[PDB]
């Protein structure tokens, strides 16, 4: 059935978006919207989720469909974190 699902991605600076699981969609068209919708943009932004206490880092070409109904983390790439 054709259902709307969200993944919500948590944008730098503490925000959180939603956006659809876009299916054939990649972190990247996806979250850039995430992004612009708090003003800020792709370039500087690492995308990672943390997991039970840890970080799973993502990528950004990841297809986004698959992390529908999980919350995502966007950091801001500041001198390369690790
Ligand atoms: C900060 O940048 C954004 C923040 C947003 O939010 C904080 C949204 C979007 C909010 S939203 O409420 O439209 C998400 C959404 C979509 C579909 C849903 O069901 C199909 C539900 N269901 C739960 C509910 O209705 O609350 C929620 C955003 O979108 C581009 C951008």
């Amino acid at each position: 059935s054709p259902q709307k699902p969200i993944v919500r991605v948590f944008l730098p600076n503490k925000q959180r978006t939603v956006v659809p699981a876009r299916c054939g969609v990649t972190v990247r068209d996806s979250l850039k919207k995430a992004l612009m919708m708090r003003g800020l943009i792709p370039e500087c932004c690492a995308v990672y989720r943390i997991q039970d206490g840890e970080k799973k880092p993502i990528g950004w070409d990841t297809d986004i469909s698959w992390l529908t109904g999980e919350e995502l983390h966007v950091e801001v790439l500041e001198n390369v974190p690790l």
